[PDB]
């Protein structure tokens, strides 16, 4: 019976096998044939490559060493390309993250060596990409064996704190994967990636080739860099921070946490970016004052320039739904030296209008009901505090899935009146999803949230100075079909404030854009970035 | 009574002038003299230059609108280069600075605009580095209103929270010192600096032109970022972080602290590097685990390797001084893949010797007898946590005031036997950063850092799997004069290891290398990482 899976990098989980290149090289070059892949095994045990593989010897300290063993053009540059040329082949990580996702424990085992080359980083981010999948990484170089010992596979099953007959091992040598068989490991020649995942799937019993698209990675976050930067004297932000590159801070909406941006943090951070999630004020292990001006536009953007003043950051591009998509288009409008670029999901850019009270303007539209029903203070914390898991679980689901009307929500005196006591688990989220953000609201609960809709007066005095100014900085705005509060028309004016303004666009994606649509959310995010973000 | 002091930005804490160019290219272009000078002023209180000032429309609006004033070549180009041209008045800045530490409320009074330039970058980072040096920074295009008019001026003494005539006010054009000087500010028409900061120490009775070199900008612990990573279930490392650009993880000594990097941090951060100075294992905010084997190298090593895992960086280059520059040189030897480059402070590479116990190398070093004292579990414990601030005060001190004997510890029973109870106070440290490393080494005490010393042989078996190894990613090595453990010559052999090895060298320093001579560490740091960190 199975329940661990072990998989080699070269050939395996990274594709074209760096193995393959000699071969090529020789081809290309018409070189006697197996010259090269010769002269990288001369020796054997006791070779220049065995030394290198066991870690007695860095990748540069070889290098002559195999240049002196093909004089039986530079060894280097084959090297460096066949390195850089390598990728992960993500069919045969999909198969290693379904089988760790059904219970499996699961580990790479490699045949490595100690990259101090100049353009090491790039395996180096490969490595990186890889290991975060799986329960266990074995690299040869580090534990002093090599593939095909018998010491090594010894190794690698009490790492694993498994019997052999519960193990599936994956290899594309033959000859490294006879001392598994032995031992009594269930073994699979890897050739081409389809038998590999037939044969896979045959021993599991796990449907593994054909399956459907999966989630973005999301995640875990007791594994996160957590930071804290004091604002002001009782005020301190929380962030979640991965990756390195251009700084871009995640700005969430109503009542959300930095979770929200969870199938985005990583893949932003893989595509080159230094991501910063918030806590925004009010939320999560961010301060929650209780005065209703500590929430006003003014504030809440002059806080994050704080932010990005004690980080040292000159610039960040800014990335906001819901209520932080409000926040990102003011930040631009009032502060275009400190946004690099702005992006706002679902949340269009509406000025304001200085011949109507915002009282009146929020009168108009029968959507926004709810947002004069969030008025009094004490009035919606008590309803929206009173069970937190019902709260979520009525809120957080997909246009197909609504339980709540936001129509005549005060006159029904009620979000969540004719709405269920238990209500069903959406197909966005898990259980442990809502009890995270459950847990997030246990401490400062809906008072500083609300407070954000308690400064409609304060906030239209302030944008009326900015009625003057286009945004002119890199815009996007990204639309949502099915939000309908946040519908999409209610941006078709934009280009009048924001002439060079670019656009993304998700059919049947509800209001939590981020959880709804994770895959194409990214997508449009990663391509509008890399063109517009540097 | 003089209690605050004001200045303006253009022509006083930044030149050359972003003013005096419309000029300079007028004799440039041999055009009208006056011709661009006057098509900026157009229109004055109503005109577009006032709008641009107010806040009412940003740089790129203002920009057609000046073209068509000049129409009485690229006005554009015109004021991309003024603005880069313009750098810091390091004199005026270091006037200020002085102002400020003996006890005045400073602040930066300006006529500024909402700069959205694809260029406003280099700005933003100037207002930046400028700003935190200043109680308050004024903008025009932030307030709505702009110098001369009297508003601003009554402003400026609201937010000062002071009278008229406790205030100096620093300008360079004359019609804005007129009403800080009706309301009976001492005023300063500003030409050229030197005059200026006479007239400045006069009024104000303060040295300021002439005084000695300033120390490099400090930390101010409840200002920074603090960021933490969990490495493991029972294991969390808390690190300081600020800047952007290339990773550079600080790792610091014994009896140390991320503190210890204090000038440091926010040079690097200038200098363009993202700064991650860190608390290591044992120390402040990380965990304080009690076995003796949590303290390994191997394992020390390995959750730094983690802690890059976590945050998502491929890459950081690792600089480290006493114990944190031994762990840098594995970090090279082990991970060269993941360290861009390595420097470390005063520690020599010193590859272990196979034929001899680390017991006997020790023993043959009369400066290292301390060591021995420090193996026996508690001992040194009790003498180092006995008073904290007698253990930092008798520590922390210059080649030249020296109270501890480092030889016969043993023999003598104790590091500070025949040492003084109440040690004089070290002209490198204040009272204050004292009580910082007090304050900090009552969470944990000396168990964890002592532990570092406790894993020789470990250690040991652990380094000869290296012996076949050499350094050949970017590395610094800094020696100091007059560190009497860490000794110049103890580093002579590390080509050997290091062929490629580069050095910087500090005359009349002692051990604690960063506080003794903090801008000559600086200023090494930073030109090697410029040259070979990119
Ligand atoms: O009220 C705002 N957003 C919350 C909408 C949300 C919500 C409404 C009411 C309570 C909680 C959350 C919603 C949920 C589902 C569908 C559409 C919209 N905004 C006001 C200005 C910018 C955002
Ligand atoms: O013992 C080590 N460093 C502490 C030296 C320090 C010190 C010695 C004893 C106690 C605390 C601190 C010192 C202080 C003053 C002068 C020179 C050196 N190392 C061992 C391997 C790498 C460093």
């Amino acid at each position: 019976t199975l329940r661990a899976a072990v998989f080699d990098l070269d050939g395996v989980l990274a594709l074209p096998a760096v193995f393959g290149v000699l071969g090529r090289t020789e081809e290309a070059l018409a070189l006697p044939r197996g010259l090269l892949n010769d002269a990288f095994q001369k020796g054997g045990p006791e070779g220049a490559t065995t030394r290198l593989m066991k870690g007695e010897i860095t990748l540069s300290q070889w290098i002559p060493l195999m240049e002196e063993n093909c004089r039986k053009f530079s060894i280097k540059e084959i090297f460096d390309k066949a390195i850089s040329a390598r990728k992960i082949n993500r069919p045969m990580l999909q198969a290693a993250l379904m089988l760790r996702k059904k219970g499996f424990t699961t580990a790479i085992l490699t045949n490595t060596w100690l990259d101090d080359r100049a353009e090491r980083d790039g395996l180096a981010q490969l490595m990186c990409e890889l290991k975060m999948h799986f329960d266990f990484l074995i690299e040869s170089c580090q534990v002093g064996m090599v593939k095909p010992e018998p010491q090594i596979y010894k190794f690698l099953l009490d790492t694993l704190k498994a019997s052999p007959s519960e193990v599936v091992f994956l290899d594309d040598i033959g000859a490294n994967l006879k001392p598994a068989r032995d031992l009594g490991m269930v073994t699979i020649l890897v050739q081409d990636t389809d038998t590999a995942l037939k044969e896979l799937e045959k021993v599991t019993g796990i449907q593994l080739l054909n399956t459907p698209a999966p989630l973005p990675t999301s995640c875990n976050p007791s594994d996160m860099s957590h930071g804290y930067v004091t604002v002001k004297p009782r005020v301190r932000l929380h962030f979640v921070e991965l990756g390195s590159g251009p700084a871009v801070c995640l700005c969430h909406g109503f009542p959300e946490s930095w979770y929200s941006w969870r199938y985005q943090i990583p893949a932003l951070a893989q595509a080159g970016y230094r991501v910063l999630a918030m806590d925004m004020k009010g939320y999560g292990e961010s301060s929650a004052p209780p005065e209703i001006e500590e929430y006003c536009m003014e504030v809440l953007c002059k806080e994050m320039v704080t932010f990005l003043d004690k980080l040292g950051l000159s610039q960040a591009v800014f990335i906001g739904h819901d209520w932080g998509g409000m926040l990102v288009w003011y930040m631009a409008l009032f502060y275009p030296e400190r946004v690099r670029a702005v992006a706002s999901l679902n949340t269009p850019f509406i000025p304001a209008n200085p011949n109507m009270s915002p009282l009146e303007s929020i009168k108009a539209n029968p959507v926004f009901d709810y947002q004069l029903y969030f008025q009094e203070p004490g009035v919606a914390e008590a309803e929206l505090e009173q069970n937190l898991s019902r709260t979520f679980k009525s809120l957080f689901r997909a246009s197909d899935e609504s339980v709540l009307s936001m129509h005549k929500v005060c006159e029904a005196g009620g979000l969540f009146v004719n709405s269920p006591e238990e209500p069903s688990l959406s197909r966005m989220v898990t259980e442990e999803e809502i009890q995270f953000y459950v847990q997030q609201f246990k401490k400062s609960g809906f008072r500083g949230p609300l407070n954000w809709y308690r400064n409609m007066e304060r906030n239209w005095k302030w944008a009326c100075k900015s009625l003057g100014r286009k945004i002119l900085i890199p815009a996007l705005m990204v639309t949502a079909e099915k939000d309908f509060v946040l519908v999409p028309q209610m941006s078709q004016h934009m280009e009048d404030w924001i002439p060079h303004l670019k656009r993304g666009h998700i059919e049947d994606c509800g209001h939590w854009t981020q959880m709804d649509k994770p895959t194409e959310v990214n997508q449009i995010l990663i391509k509008w970035l890399d063109s517009d973000a540097r």
